[PDB]
Formats: structure tokens, sequence, C-alpha cells
């Protein structure tokens, strides 16, 4: 290496965004042997150039340029004709938005680690930046924390921590153009602490409760230094929304408790994070989470009783179908053993039994009767359900009465009025009307009291239900009652098909019969008859449904009628298959 003929000052500079650069400029010899001065220099730059009037020639040589103020990224001003015409002498590279006091600042002593602070830096200011963390005891003070280049706002300071004992800290923050610091925070690190979470939890319930289950589990190595405050969180194995718990239910340190007034045989599944007693610093993350069901516990009410009775088998005994429904796993409070009915009857003697299915099938006589279904499991023990079957003669007596049947929403509804005395249940069946699909039937039970109800199996529209609901009084059921009903309707399928009866030269008489059951996906409501000629203008008239025929009315001697007749259901109407007959002369 060897000489660069002239240099400004210096290889570089530092651009304030608003402000002059000083500028001065070739060595008293590479301007001998080249034959110029101060003169002969350019302050050029990679587009126009230093005006020539711009430049104050300091000496016999030099060239000071100043500046503007400033305005862009980078920056690189020239100092490079000799005489003659034709000086790349030197240039430079000044650059381009100073300090900042530091924004929000917080610490935290993160159970185990040490102490953490962190800020908010502001605007991208576009000069590297050097961030550091102060501190002082007043009693003594501290090595300092400075960022790191790779997480320029954080920091962890590094002395452990002293609870009760005020500390002191604020970020001082410098670039190139001038260092300043932050604002000051005092505290007491033992209101940063944020506390590993508890943890090694367990749930249990082999109390034999079955309301409750109870967690327990440990609290976290700060134990000792601070009062934790709690929260369990809890939620049943499959929900997707945790409950919480009274948190003045959860308030100082401790390694138990028990939760209480759960589902019964269910699965539960917890989970807990804690903090500091009052609130004053961060709370900790949630121990992993723990499951645990709960007590089983008996079944809590009937199961659903009714039988059927096939018109007598040998002349004499009759058999008599007993079926039950089953408990939803929920009156169940755990899995279900094995169904058990007693039967008794005639003044004094009876055996029973333990159907492990639904339809008990019994032989059975022709006296008053009086069946037991109860339901067992791994703990009870169920509740009796009752019947009355009866003495072979025992008749109606007593029906429901008032009984509508509708829908909505999207929902079956039967409701009646509440017979006469005091009903001890009703218990009604119902079926789907269509030729071609015999009568199957369901039936629902429905405690005493009640007087409207959503039957529930999967059913079906445009299709049309017959419902019976039969009431049930101390010694055996009563003349019961039915109605029909669809759930939603469709306009009929098919179409009345017409057809005349008679003629007069003018008016006759009309003819149809039913869109039958399964073709009208509905009651149907009216009929409306419209009929036109050749030169076909038309017209119509609609029927009070009810009606099979009709008279057409004031038509012409010889003339070509054409007809066509639409039934409709509430939902609306189908017209039939056009028909066209023909006065005479
Ligand atoms: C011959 O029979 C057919 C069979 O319906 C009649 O045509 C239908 O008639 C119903 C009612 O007459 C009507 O549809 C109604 O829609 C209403 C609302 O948009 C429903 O009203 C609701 O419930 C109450 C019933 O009025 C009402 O008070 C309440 O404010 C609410 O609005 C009403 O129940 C029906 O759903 C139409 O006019 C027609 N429906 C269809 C699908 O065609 C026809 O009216 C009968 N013709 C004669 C001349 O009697
Ligand atoms: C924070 O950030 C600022 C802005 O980036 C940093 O400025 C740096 O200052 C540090 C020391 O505070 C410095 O470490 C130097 O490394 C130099 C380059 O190699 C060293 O040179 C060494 O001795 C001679 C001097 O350069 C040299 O002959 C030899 O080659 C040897 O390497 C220098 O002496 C320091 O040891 C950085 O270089 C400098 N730049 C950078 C990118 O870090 C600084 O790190 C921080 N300053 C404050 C006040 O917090
Ligand atoms: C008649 O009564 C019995 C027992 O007295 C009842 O059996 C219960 O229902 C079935 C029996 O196979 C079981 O369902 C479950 O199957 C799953 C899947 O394989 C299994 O993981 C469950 O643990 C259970 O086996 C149920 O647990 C079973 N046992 C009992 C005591 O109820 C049922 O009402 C009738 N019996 C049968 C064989 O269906
Ligand atoms: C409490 O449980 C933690 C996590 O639930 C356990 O972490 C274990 O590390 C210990 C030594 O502490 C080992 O004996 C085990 O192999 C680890 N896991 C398990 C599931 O046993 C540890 O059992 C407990 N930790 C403390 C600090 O008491
Ligand atoms: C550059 O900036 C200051 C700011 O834009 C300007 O104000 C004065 O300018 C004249 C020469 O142009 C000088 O008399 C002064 O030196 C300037 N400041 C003062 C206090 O007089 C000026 O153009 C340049 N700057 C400075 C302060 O020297
Ligand atoms: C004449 O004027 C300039 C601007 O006053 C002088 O600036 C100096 O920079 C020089 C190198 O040229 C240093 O040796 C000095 O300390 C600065 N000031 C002075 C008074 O010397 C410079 O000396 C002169 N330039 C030339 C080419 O002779
Ligand atoms: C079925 O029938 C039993 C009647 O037989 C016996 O009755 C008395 C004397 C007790 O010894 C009884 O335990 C015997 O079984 C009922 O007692 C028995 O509990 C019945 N099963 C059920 C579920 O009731």
């Amino acid at each position: 290496l060897l000489d660069p003929c002239g240099y400004i000052s210096p290889e570089s500079p530092v651009v304030q965004l608003h402000s002059n650069f000083t500028a001065v400029c070739l060595k008293e010899k590479c301007m001998d042997y080249f034959h110029v001065n101060a003169n002969y220099i350019v302050w050029k730059t990679n587009h126009f150039t230093i005006p020539k009037e711009q430049y104050t020639i300091i000496n016999r040589t030099a060239s000071s340029v100043t500046f503007t103020d400033i305005a862009s990224l980078n920056i690189q001003l020239t100092c490079n004709l000799t005489f003659g015409q034709l000086q790349n002498v030197y240039g430079i590279t000044i650059i381009s938005l100073p300090p900042e006091k530091p924004k929000n600042l917080s610490c935290i002593v993160n159970e185990g680690k040490k102490m953490r602070c962190e800020w908010d830096g502001g605007r991208e200011t576009h000069l590297e930046t050097n961030f550091t963390l102060k501190s002082e005891w007043a009693t003594h003070k501290f090595a300092d924390c400075k960022a790191k280049r790779d997480t320029p706002t954080s920091c962890t300071v590094d002395y452990s921590t002293v609870y009760f004992v005020n500390i002191e800290v604020w970020v001082e923050a410098e670039n190139a153009l001038g260092k300043v610091t932050s604002d000051h925070i005092n505290f007491d690190p033992v209101y940063k602490v944020k506390p590993n979470p508890p943890h090694n939890l367990s749930v249990i319930n082999s109390e034999e409760l079955s309301s409750i289950l109870k967690l327990t589990w440990t609290n976290p190595s700060i134990k000792s230094v601070i009062i934790l405050k709690y929260n369990i969180q809890y939620r049943t194995k499959d929900a997707s929304t945790w409950s919480q718990i009274p948190p003045e239910d959860t308030a100082s340190t401790r390694s138990s408790f028990t939760v209480q007034d759960l589902k019964p045989f269910t699965e539960y599944v917890f989970r807990i994070r804690c903090m500091k007693e009052d609130g004053k610093g961060y709370w900790s993350d949630w121990s992993e989470e723990a499951s645990g069901i709960t007590y089983e516990d008996r079944p809590s009410k009937a199961p659903s009783f009714w039988y059927k009775i096939d018109p007598s088998h040998t002349q004499g005994y009759r058999t008599v179908q007993l079926v039950w429904k089953t408990l939803p796993p929920f009156e169940a409070n755990g899995k279900i053993l094995d169904y058990e009915v007693t039967l008794t009857r005639w003044k004094s003697h009876l055996q029973n039994y333990t159907v492990n299915a639904t339809k008990l099938t019994v032989n059975l006589t022709n006296d008053r009767y009086l069946a037991t279904l109860t339901v067992r499991n791994l703990v009870g023990k169920s509740d009796a359900a009752v019947l009355t079957i009866p003495a072979c003669d025992f008749q109606a007596t007593h029906p429901v009465m008032d009984l509508k049947a509708f829908p909505k929403d999207n929902m079956l509804w039967v409701e009646w009025t509440t017979p006469r005395e005091s009903v001890k249940k009703y218990i009604l069946e119902w079926c789907v009307l269509s030729d071609k699909a015999p009568c199957i039937t369901d039936w629902q039970q429905e405690d005493g009291t009640v007087h409207r109800t959503y039957l529930r199996g999967n059913l079906a529209e445009s299709k049309c239900y017959l419902i019976t609901v039969t009431p049930v009084y101390a010694d055996g059921p009563g003349s019961p009652e039915s109605i029909k009903a669809y759930l939603k309707q469709a306009p009929p399928s098919k179409g009345p098909t017409v057809r005349t009866k008679k003629v007069g030269k003018n008016e006759a008489v009309l003819e149809w019969d039913q869109l039958p059951v399964d073709v009208q996906n509905g009651f149907i409501r009216n009929y409306t008859i419209f009929y036109r000629t050749i030169i076909g203008n038309e017209t119509a008239v609609n029927v009070d449904s009810s009606h099979t025929e009709y008279t057409l009315s004031s038509l012409t001697s010889d003339t070509l009628y054409m007809v066509r007749m639409a039934a409709y259901t509430d939902e609306g109407g189908k017209d039939g298959p056009e028909f066209t007959f023909t006065t005479p002369k």
C-alpha cells in the first residue's frame, strides 16, 4: 500500500437527519505532476454535481462543500477534472433517527430463572442501537444487562434475586447520535414472581360419594416465600368448555381440594394455575391435566313400562308381551346390569324374574294382575316400575279428551286436557299411514301429570301419522283416543283424475274420488276445478274438499270443453290429468 492523492474528513461521517456537513478536500505533489490546484477539483456525485459557485476553496488547496439538510437512507459524496480536462480523488460515506426514551419496561422474576426485563424500542431509528438494563440496591449497585443483538429488547440480569428489597431499573438506549436513558422504576422483586405451575396432580373419588371427586397435588417450589392463590378449572371429558371455580373459594396456599356436585358416574378432567396470593404478579401455566370418573350411584327413576296383549293363544292362558325402554346412560348412573320384573296376582302369590333383555314375554291368566319392573346395577336397585294388567273384561272408562296433534318447530307435538281426576301416567303410542306398510308403532311413556309432549322417534313428512293417547289410572288403562297429523307437508304428488256424469245442453255434472293417502303427502284442504273451451278462455271454481262431484253450470249447447282439477294441502296443490267432455245439441 502507498498513497491516496487527497482525503476529506474523515473516511466516515454520521447523518443526524437534519443538519449541515462541513466537508473539505489533493496532497502537495499529486497536485504537482497533474498540474492543478484547489480548483481543478469537483465535488461530483453519480448524477449532476456540486455546482461550481457552491464550493469554497479554503486555501490555495481545499474546496469546502457544506450542505442543505439531509434526506435519505445511505449517502456517498465525492471529492472526485485535470485542468486540460478529465479526478477520482477520495469521496466518503455519510450515514442516515437518533435515540428514543425506551418505553413500557417490565420485569419478571420467572421462578427458577433470573430476573428478566422487557421493554419497547420505539420507531425504526436506522442507526444500529445499544440497549442496556440497569440496577441498584442503594445498599449497593449492580452489573449491567446489555441486550442480545438477536433479541435486542429482552434481557436477563445475572444476580440471583432477593425478595424484599426494593430494586431499581431503567433501560439505557444508545446509538450514534447521543445516548439517553428511560424512565426509572422501583420495585420489590417478590412482586414479579411467576411461579412454576402446580403439578403431579391426581383425581380421586373412591371415598364413595357420587356428587364429588377431589383433586390434590403439589405447590410450586416458591410455596415458601409467597402465598399461593389458585384457579382450578375443570370440565367434562368431552366438552370444549372449561368450567372454573369461584376464586374466593381458592385463595391461599394448599395442597388438596375437593370439587363437588358433579354428575355421577362420569369422566371429568381438571387442571389448575396458581400465582401469588393477592394478584400482584404473573400467573403461571396450567399443570398437565388430570382425569377421574365419579361414583356410580343407583339408577334414578323407573324404566319405561307397558305391555301389549296378543289375542290369547291356548284358550285360557293369555300370553302377555311386557316390554320397557332403556335408561339414558344418565338416569343409569353407570352400566345397566340387568332388569327385574316381579308379578303379583289374585289375593296372594307371585313369581319374579330378572330378564336381561327388555321383552319379558310371559304366560298369564284371566284374573286381575300387576307387574313390577325395576333396574339394577353395580350399586342398586332401581325405584319401582308399575303396571295393572287386568281381569278380562275391564273396559275403557275415562279417556283423555280434547286432544290436538301438530308440528313446530320441526318437532311433532301432541297436547290434550288433564282428564277428570288424576291420571298416573300417559303412555302414547303412534305409527304411519300408507298402503304398503302395515302398522308398525312407536310408544313413549309420559309422567302422569303432563298433558303436552313432543313425541320422539325419527319420523317423516309427506308421511301421515296416527297417534293414540292411552291414559293409565289406578287399575289399568283407559279407553284411549287417537288422531292423525303429518309433521311437515308437501303438495300432493299425483292429482285427482276427473270425469263427468251426465251432461245437459249446457251444464253437466262431474266426478272424481280421493287422492289416495300415500300420494297426498298431506291433509287435502280443497279442490280447484278449472275448465276451458277450444277458444279457450278458462275459469275455475274451488271446492270444499269433502265434495266428490259438482255440476259445471251454464255452459254452451254443442261445446268442446276441456278440464283438469287440482287438489291442495295447506302446503299447496297439484292439478290432476286434464280430461275432455262436451255438451249435446
Ligand atoms: C284452500 O285450502 C288451501 C290450503 O292451505 C289454502 O291455501 C293455503 O292457505 C294457507 C292458510 O289459508 C296460506 O298459507 C299460510 O301462510 C301464513 C303465513 O305466511 C300462515 O299464517 C300463520 O299462521 C296463522 C294462520 O293464518 C296466521 O294467523 C299467522 O299470522 C301466521 O301468518 C298460514 O297458517 C298458512 O301457512 C296460503 O293462503 C295457502 N298456503 C299455501 C302453501 O298454498 C287456501 O287458502 C284455501 N282457499 C280458500 C279460498 O279458502
Ligand atoms: C454495543 O453496540 C455498539 C454498536 O454496534 C458496539 O460498538 C462496538 O463496540 C464494541 C465494544 O464496546 C466493539 O468490540 C470491538 O471489536 C473491534 C473490532 O474487531 C475491536 O478491535 C480490536 O482491537 C482493535 C480495535 O478495533 C483492532 O485493531 C483489532 O482488530 C481488534 O479486533 C475493538 O477494539 C473492540 O474490541 C465492536 O467492534 C464495536 N462494533 C461492533 C459491531 O460491536 C459495541 O459492541 C456496544 N457498545 C456499547 C457501549 O455498549
Ligand atoms: C344383558 O346384561 C348384560 C350384563 O349383565 C349387559 O352387558 C353389557 O352391555 C355390553 C355387553 O357385552 C357391554 O358394552 C361394552 O362393550 C364395549 C366395547 O367392546 C366394552 O369396552 C365395554 O366395557 C362393555 O363391554 C357392557 O359393558 C356389558 N356388561 C355389563 C355388565 O353390562 C347387557 O345389557 C346384556 N348383555 C349383552 C351381552 O349384551
Ligand atoms: C413431580 O412430578 C414431576 C413431573 O410431574 C416429575 O418429573 C420427574 O423427574 C423425577 C425427578 O424429579 C423422575 O423421578 C421422573 O422420571 C420424572 N417424571 C415422572 C413422571 O416420574 C417428578 O416425579 C416430580 N418432581 C419433583 C421436583 O418433585
Ligand atoms: C446549517 O443549519 C443552521 C440550520 O439549518 C443554519 O443557520 C445558520 O446558517 C448560517 C449559514 O448559512 C450560519 O450563520 C450559522 O452557523 C447557522 N446557525 C447559526 C446559529 O447562525 C446554517 O445555515 C447552518 N448552521 C449552523 C448553526 O452553523
Ligand atoms: C488549509 O485549510 C484547511 C481548512 O482550514 C486546513 O484544514 C486542516 O486540515 C489539515 C490538513 O490539510 C490539518 O493539518 C489541520 O489541522 C487543519 N487545520 C489547519 C489550520 O491546518 C489545511 O491545513 C489546509 N489545506 C491545505 C491543502 O494546505
Ligand atoms: C324373588 O322372590 C323372593 C321370594 O323368595 C324368598 O322370600 C323371602 C322369604 C326371602 O328369603 C327372599 O330373599 C327369598 O328370595 C324375594 O324375596 C326375592 O327378593 C325376589 N327377588 C327380588 C328382586 O325381589
